[PDB]
């Protein structure tokens, strides 16, 4: 776990991948913005986790 991105970007990557409430292809807008601009990774992470929270099973 290193030869992909930097610490923040990669941690964000796996955190977004860890999000089970997020739509496969929401996850894959985030992951595929992560890999256009890997400087938005923190924002993408925050939004993704937020949306994962919002999309929690009801």
């Amino acid at each position: 776990a290193d030869n992909k991105f930097n610490k923040e970007q990669q941690n964000a990557f796996y955190e977004i991948l860890h999000l089970p409430n997020l739509n496969e292809e929401q996850r894959n807008a985030f992951i595929x913005s992560l890999k256009d601009d890997p400087s938005q990774s923190a924002n993408l992470l925050a939004e993704a986790k937020k949306l994962n929270d919002a999309q929690a099973p009801k």
